[PDB]
């Protein structure tokens, strides 16, 4: 039955390189071959629904996806590197020749060329009950950021209706570029006129993470990082494309977590990380490591007050579990003090597991901490703005100082109603 797919759109070079971890954990949740495009097997064929976010031809599965860069380089190697050239076809991609130098700006005024052909590649190929489009990039470079946030600006104008989410990479604690915090202020206030949900990570947390969840030996490539936002998306999307008791959309989710209409910055975190704990662990434990900051996937330094919560439950869930913990949850727990005892809880619940795993939990949190992130990521622009370090380039190209100065206010306005919620 038509409806409820999704156009996932990734962006510069940490948005393409996301995008490997996501399509191949969807096409492994679905028992699809990503190399060959094709079911792995009938018989282990499972009552699903593809079509969420897979296309399928005649030939086989494609994803409904654009990959798109200023660059070429960090999209053709991962190509090959990942032997993805029927998946990440060559119809899917819009690659220029110049990337956008780490400067939001570049990459928004030169995007803007490239807008014609992405829109006309949406309406060639997306069906008319289209349920919204996923954005994948991050904020600290200048294509992803800008690029992104015109996206994200363009779609939401041009597809009213229509679901615009964000999934937004931060710079890590010390930015690897000195230029993120014009580019995450950009980003986040055009997201926060433009988005109806942005869902945060940071590479601080990420290795945290894999190094002490995980306890990988050694972190060679960002597959072995990003497999984590890979797995928040497919996870809050499993009651659309499996069974379960208790299925959710993605407005659903963001209606339920947007008390206010400025309050769209969402900190997602996921229990277990292993295979084992999967099997030895209580619904009780595995929410109880959700709502704890060193399951956060953004670099906080406390659990905050939860304002509202998304809990997905997936796999082998004892239904009375889930809902006998909720007043353990609400106890133990700090909610904002506005929350009532009984409210700030959104449950989905899916029978279908992570591929290996016996259940797991993942949280989407409305966070009031996500003041503390983001007051971090303006008192870095604020060092750098009033000496007027590094603006030339940005003015050059069609943000004056005026334009940095007010996204700089408004996204302090978004941080001061957190704060207020917080009390
Ligand atoms: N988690 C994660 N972070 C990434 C990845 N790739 C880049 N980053 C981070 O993203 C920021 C740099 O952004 P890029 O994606 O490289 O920039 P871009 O969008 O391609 O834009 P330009 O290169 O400036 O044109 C830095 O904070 C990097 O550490 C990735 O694949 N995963
Ligand atoms: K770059
Ligand atoms: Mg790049």
């Amino acid at each position: 039955m038509p409806g409820r797919e999704i156009l996932v759109l990734h962006v510069g070079q940490g948005g393409n390189q996301i995008g490997y971890n996501f399509w191949k954990t969807i096409c492994e949740e679905h028992n699809i071959d990503i190399r060959s495009n094709q079911r792995k097997s009938v018989e282990e064929d499972k009552v699903d629904y593809k079509s969420v976010f897979l296309v399928e031809a005649p030939d086989g599965f494609h994803p409904r996806a654009l990959f798109i860069d200023l660059e070429p380089l960090a999209v053709e190697f991962l190509v090959k590197e990942m032997k993805l050239g029927s998946f990440f076809s060559e119809d899917l991609m819009v690659l220029s020749y110049s990337g956008a130098h780490n400067v939001w700006s570049i990459g928004y005024q030169t995007g803007k060329k490239l807008i014609p052909v992405i829109l006309e590649k949406i309406r060639d190929t997306m069906p008319e009950t289209l349920q919204g489009f996923l954005i994948i990039h991050t904020l600290g470079g200048g294509t992803g950021s800008g690029f992104g946030s015109l996206l994200t600006e363009t779609l939401k104008k041009e597809f009213p209706g229509k679901g615009v989410l964000n999934f937004s990479v931060l710079p890590s604690e010390v930015n690897d570029v000195t230029l993120a915090p014009y580019n995450t202020v950009l980003s986040l206030n055009h997201l926060s006129r433009f988005s109806d949900l942005v869902v945060l990570f940071d590479n601080t947390a990420l290795i945290r993470i894999v190094k002490d969840q995980l306890n990988y030996p050694v972190i060679k490539q960002f597959s072995d990082l990003n497999f984590l936002i890979g797995r928040v998306m497919a996870s809050i999307t499993a009651s659309l494309r499996f069974p379960g008791p208790l299925n959710m959309d993605l407005m659903e989710m963001a209606h339920n977590l947007v008390a206010l209409p400025e309050t769209k910055f969402i900190i997602p975190s996921v229990a277990p990380l292993t295979k084992e704990e999967s099997e030895m662990s209580t619904e009780l434990d595995l929410v109880e490591r959700c709502f704890d900051p060193t399951h956060y996937m953004v670099n906080c330094s406390g659990q905050g007050k939860t304002i509202s919560s998304v809990l997905m439950f997936r796999g082998n869930i004892a239904i009375e579990n889930a809902f006998s913990i909720m007043t353990d949850i609400k106890s133990n727990v700090a909610f904002a003090p506005g929350v009532h005892p009984d409210l700030g809880l959104k449950y989905g619940i899916c029978e279908s597991a992570p591929v290996d795993f016996d259940k797991e939990v993942t949280l989407l949190s409305n966070n009031t901490i996500i003041s503390e992130v983001f007051n971090r990521v303006l008192e870095r622009f604020d060092s750098l703005f009033n000496r007027d370090w590094y603006t030339s380039d940005y003015v050059n190209a069609g943000t004056s100082k005026s334009n940095l100065k007010e996204a700089r206010d408004n996204f302090d306005r978004i941080i001061k109603i957190y704060k207020e919620i917080e009390g």
